[PDB]
């Protein structure tokens, strides 16, 4: 009886085995265009994904992971909130059964229909699991998707979900160029907060970008074929993966731009 997204082992359950899901940096939160403040201070991001070497996508039972070669520095975000240098470790989305919900992150209680989460670690601690043990560990690039052009740069990442069906599955998935998923702008909030599924971990400076994506609706409905089971099991479609909003407590969400 482990945790997911089903009624007997969702988000309100969670709390019973991971405690540090009533915790006080918690994610995602609802942002509040109105209350952030903009932080001149704030310096722009810098995405340095040119030398990015995506290897392997992964159904891992609550998602599908792009994992990148993390071993040198390559793929990089730095600047913006950030000190020091954060390595891009993997990607993933979370995303809705239907169009109206999905993401994990609300804008003025807008819910997109899915959201893209680039996962980095701080090169200071060495390795991704000593930097999930600190305040400072990680930094994740959330990006909103909204139904209706198609982003030409995901489809290679959608065409290959038929490979990876079930949970434990995975697939090569060599020189994938994680640019073709970013917005024009790169505008964005940013607060301090945790990963958004067990193990909980208060980690996390999210950087939320305020451009949402366009991805056709073909595309998401292909998100929506990919199951939680493993093979041979009863069938489960992997939808609605997605924690939803947690109390904001003693933070401040601080915007990039006026
Ligand atoms: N929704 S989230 O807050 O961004 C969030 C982000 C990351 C995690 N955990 C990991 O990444 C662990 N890990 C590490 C290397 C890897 O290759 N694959 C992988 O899974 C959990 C939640
Ligand atoms: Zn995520």
């Amino acid at each position: 009886h482990h945790w997911g997204y089903g009624k007997h082992n969702g988000p309100e359950h969670w709390h019973k085995d991971f405690p540090i899901a009533k915790g006080e940096r918690q994610s995602p939160v609802d942002i509040d265009t109105h209350t952030a403040k903009y932080d001149p201070s704030l310096k722009p991001l810098s995405v340095s994904y040119d030398q990015a070497t995506s290897l392997r996508i992964l159904n891992n039972g609550h998602a599908f992971n792009v994992e990148f070669d993390d071993s040198q520095d390559k793929a990089v975000l730095k600047g913006g909130p950030l000190d020091g240098t954060y390595r891009l470790i993997q990607f993933h989305f979370h995303w809705g059964s239907l169009d109206g919900q999905g993401s994990e992150h609300t804008v003025d209680k807008k819910k997109y229909a899915a959201e893209l989460h680039l996962v980095h670690w701080n090169t200071k601690y060495g390795d991704f699991g000593k930097a999930v043990q600190q305040p400072d560990g990680l930094a994740v690039l959330g990006i909103f998707l909204k139904v209706g052009s198609a982003k030409p740069g995901l489809q290679k990442v959608v065409d290959v979900l038929d490979s990876i069906k079930t949970k434990g599955k995975s697939a090569d998935f060599t020189n994938f160029d994680p640019r073709g998923l970013l917005p024009e702008s790169l505008d964005y909030w940013t607060y301090p907060g945790s990963l958004t599924t067990p193990p909980l971990l208060e980690c996390v400076t999210w950087i939320v970008l305020k451009e949402p994506i366009s991805v056709s609706s073909e595309q998401v409905l292909k998100f929506r074929k990919l199951n939680f089971n493993g093979e041979g099991e009863p069938e489960e479609l992997m939808v609605d993966n997605w924690r939803p909003a947690q109390p904001l407590k003693n933070r401040q969400i601080k915007a990039s731009f006026k």
